[PDB]
């Protein structure tokens, strides 16, 4: 199994191996040892969440306030979603950049470190996503940026009408969140990553 | 969400809540905070494994050598399995007892602490089980007892022919493992549980 960086620093793609035989398959979907080798730290699992989404449901762009924010390891267990990581970190060389990854097989997982924005859209009806998070979900620490903001310009799938929740529909754009001081700061994100590597 | 003990000390049933709306559902499938409240410790997640099994495939009865053995939080994400926890602990008041739980919905999960034996049979073709484990899988520390041993007398489902791997077919019975000193000791299991509660 491999874990390699994506184009936004802090996002990683994990490709995991299937051992198959006549009885079915075994897969190591998540390995703390593999993550510590790639990242320098074990993110820990405080919560595992599962979300079932109707086709075209767009969940995002969400992030937890830093610190400690939430790091996420995301896998689509059935069906397919288009996952988009967004660099919401002010002062980042790639601030406002995004990258889309198709998660359409259980052997591909996305790791998003603390301080990045995460989103996905369900490409199939009732797509199931599981995600491990380093910190428990807390509504009070949870923030959102509108996923269709033209200031981000995410290329959501052609031909699928997005379905947003009330909360995601009324979410501010990135430029509003920026000037209100509600986005993470890139140097604070880097220092947090270094702190995790030093724990002990 | 609730987490309550089963009939074998060390096995627990977790029932988790679904928040459903027109867009799908959100579920908190695993909560370290909930586990620490029930158990006195956070087991930690070293690995998440996923197994797909043909109908009638019987995986088990498996256990990792104590210590540190492996604690397992098991959920059937799709289809149905019959999970059987076995009290393999010599000196236990319930040594050789077992309990079957039908895992046929993603909102029910079984927690098996370090030192118990775990098994399941797939009731549907291609049933998918995910499980979180406190320690990484290591073949050298992994042991097995034959799941059809009449000395355990597990009531596997009526009308389904069991399909075992070569390794599970050639697995010894519980009485052989006992006299060869390959089963966990109940007082060692209890002392290990107390050690986890004292860590810090
Ligand atoms: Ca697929
Ligand atoms: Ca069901």
């Amino acid at each position: 199994g491999t874990m390699r960086p994506l184009s936004v620093q802090g996002a990683w793609l994990s490709e995991t191996r299937a051992f198959a035989d006549d009885r079915g398959e075994f897969q190591e979907l998540y390995s703390a040892r593999s993550l510590r080798g790639a990242l320098g730290y074990d993110p820990g699992v405080a919560q595992v969440n599962r979300s079932v989404s109707r086709r075209g449901v767009l969940r995002g762009v969400h992030f937890a306030q830093l610190p400690p924010s939430q790091a996420k390891y995301v896998t689509c267990l059935s069906g397919a979603v288009l996952d988009v990581v967004v660099d919401i970190r002010t002062g980042s060389p790639t601030y406002r950049a995004w990258e889309a990854v198709r998660l359409d097989d259980p052997h591909r997982s996305l790791y998003v470190e603390a301080g990045l924005g995460h989103s996905f859209m369900a490409l199939t009806d009732d797509a199931v996503v599981v995600y491990l998070t380093s910190q428990g979900y807390a509504a009070g620490r949870e923030h959102g940026v509108h996923p269709l903001d033209p200031d981000l310009g995410i290329a959501w799938p052609d031909g699928i009408e997005p379905v947003l929740s009330e909360k995601d529909r009324q979410a501010p754009g990135i430029a509003e969140m920026e000037r209100r001081g509600l986005l993470p700061d890139y140097e604070e994100c880097l220092a947090f990553r270094r702190s995790l590597c030093e724990r002990g």
